[PDB]
């Protein structure tokens, strides 16, 4: 990036020179309520005057309240809080392994994961991730992880057995080209996990906390996982994460564990806004506003082969002529004053605030059209 | 057995080195949330930094830098051997980055086969699968399926053992200059210098985990400065953010080039850490840490004179360990819980060792009051 953001309000961001940008990136789907949302600032300041920190020896009122919100709203009966999606995934993957070890057999260790998956950058999580380029070169990887293609239920059936402890999947692969699970695939994972006494682990770090227009993507699909991870949007920009599971599974390790008081106070305020009928409905309204602009851009410039994703996770795949050039459009966008994402070198990605104003959708998309125009003019 | 608070002990408010629970019971905090709140609770400078940056910008992705991250990177670079800084959230993440970097540096500069990591019994480096496997407590790394391989453990402070296992296939030695969880055991000068010399000989990287002993804890900004032994990579967290989760991996340009001068860092986190750094890295605060250590130690000695409970008082700066006599082997949790009943929050470092990690600016009045409360608790335990 060739600029330094210094200030943000809602979906507008200013750099050191006072240039104004429309933010359709959200810090990679993190600032789900935009920058410096008044309710989140209020929660930060109030808890900031009270108590910031407890060790995991203790609980605290913000953690208890956030845990109760998540438990009441989801399949979860137990919640463990951490800082990042990577830590939440470490916890989920360790827990699925440990549960298999103590409830079934120490030899029940296979983890099935998917090509193009992203689960974090720790050694274990990057090894469960499905991009060999990112996991190569750090010495011996944690073993017993098998990768098959996303959306290939037959391949999962083929590799799964009584020695399998988990299937780990992103219901929508965000980094991996914004690819959504098909209904049959996701239901199939649930059935195969039931058959083999393995745990189904949904990584909802990117697609959770309202991103799809349901509180969690699993709710859209109607497929209940055993363990779910959440981060990013959960804290609206404050680092916080959660691992959600049942009492039966968590017992392999009170309804909550961990949680920074400050982080959890902010996440509570974020949860209270995102988990409302009006905000969730609005995510679908706004998706259509974005998609209509992307279609208009494609009609004018002929650059997209597909527009996909769910809610306000949007992917627009570039036509073969522009394969490999997502970064060129990202940089042209920045020049035109709009912040966008890629999802690999072939895919444009958008992950704006879930409450992005219509006026900002229109302005940012006009700027993006200008960017596309400048690139295609060459 | 872990230490866990019961349902009737939920902290709700902190100010300085005092904490109140839901019932309004007041505690003196000599634990700092396990050496995290190095400037105590709701320190006004940290609150101000939190609030001002909180009105401005909280978050950038790692695609961008931000002014708080740049300022904090510069402060750390100017104050230490570092030329490059990577910011993360937790000590576990910083250690993941450090260990991956040492592995990757060896892979690309020497050989993909140069993978051995040497670490120490009783080490604690975090709870991710890789960090807990580098950690030196098998009980905590057992039971998660196949561990990342090529990690060798030898006894802390045993230089012969390190020499024995190291070779040209070794990429790193990972060490806490003081093992905090492992009984508050400090490296001897010979041992730490020996690690540096062995790493130089074998072209391996010396990695200091200063998550607990760094950011002023020892009375120097980092423990490596006390020892005068410069690592290749250093990790910091806990005190760095004073209660806000933030961490850092510090290294040189030569090493980092295997992966400007700063990468990552949450704007809000880095604003708070900048304010924390500005206070801790002062001659007066650093001197005060030594004064305050001796105030604690004199109290512990007075307790021992009265009750005969300790075989050793150790640590550095305001990381203090007090080892229980054999008569009280395995009683550390009981003294901790008795302390809480008496209104003082303390730590353990294994079942045989009391640990103290108070605010680096803990007021003398709080030292005296909390230690009087601790004496009362001891009296109840040994009656
Ligand atoms: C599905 C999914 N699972 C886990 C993670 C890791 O979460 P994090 O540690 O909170 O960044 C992520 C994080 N994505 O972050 C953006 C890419 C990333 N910035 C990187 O390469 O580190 C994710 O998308
Ligand atoms: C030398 C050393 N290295 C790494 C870490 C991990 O740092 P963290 O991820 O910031 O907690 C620590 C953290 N210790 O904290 C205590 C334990 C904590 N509740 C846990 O079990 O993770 C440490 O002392
Ligand atoms: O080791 N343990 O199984 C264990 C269990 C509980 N508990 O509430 O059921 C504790 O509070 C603690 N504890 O106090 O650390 C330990
Ligand atoms: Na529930
Ligand atoms: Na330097």
């Amino acid at each position: 990036a060739d600029f330094i953001p210094v200030k943000g309000k809602g979906s507008r961001v200013w750099d050191q020179q006072g240039k104004e940008y429309i933010d359709f990136a959200g810090g990679i789907a993190v600032t789900a309520l935009g920058h410096c949302h008044p309710a989140l600032v209020e929660a930060l300041k109030s808890q900031g005057e009270t108590l910031w920190h407890t060790s995991n020896v203790f609980t605290n009122e913000p953690a208890l309240r956030l845990g109760r919100k998540l438990i009441d709203a989801t399949f979860a009966e137990r919640v463990l809080f951490m800082n990042s999606g990577t830590e939440a995934n470490e916890t989920a993957f360790k827990l699925a392994r440990h549960y298999a070890c103590v409830r079934h057999s120490p030899f029940k260790t296979k983890i099935i994961a998917f090509h193009n998956a992203f689960h974090g950058r720790s050694l274990f999580t990057v090894s469960v991730g499905g991009q060999p380029k990112y996991s190569d070169g750090f010495g011996p990887k944690p073993a017993d992880i098998i990768h098959v293609p996303f959306n290939d239920l037959h391949a999962v059936k083929a590799v799964m057995d009584d020695h399998t402890c988990a299937v780990v999947v992103e219901p929508i692969q965000g980094e991996g080209g914004v690819q959504a699970a098909t209904p049959e695939f996701l239901k199939g994972l649930r059935d195969l996990c039931d058959e083999h006494q393995a745990l189904l682990v949904f990584d909802e770090v990117q697609c959770g906390m309202g991103r799809t227009g349901d509180l969690f993507a699993y709710m859209h699909y109607g497929v209940t996982p055993d363990i779910l991870t959440s981060a990013k949007a959960l804290g609206g920009g404050f680092p916080v994460s959660a691992m959600l599971t049942t009492q039966e599974i968590a017992s392999a390790f009170g309804s909550t564990y961990g949680g920074n008081p400050l982080a959890c106070a902010v996440a509570g305020a974020t949860f209270d806004i995102i988990n409302t009928p009006e905000v969730l409905q609005g995510i679908h309204t706004k998706r259509q506003q974005f998609v209509q602009h992307l279609q208009a851009i494609d009609e004018q410039f002929d650059i997209f082969s597909d527009i996909r994703g769910m809610g306000l996770l949007i992917g627009a795949e570039l036509k073969p002529k522009y394969k490999g050039r997502a970064r060129d459009f990202l940089y042209a966008g920045a020049e035109a004053g709009v912040m966008v994402l890629n999802a690999g070198a072939d895919v444009m990605r958008f992950a704006p605030s879930l409450v992005v104003e219509e006026a900002d959708i229109h302005e940012g998309m006009q700027r993006f059209a200008q960017a596309v125009g400048k690139v295609v003019a060459l």
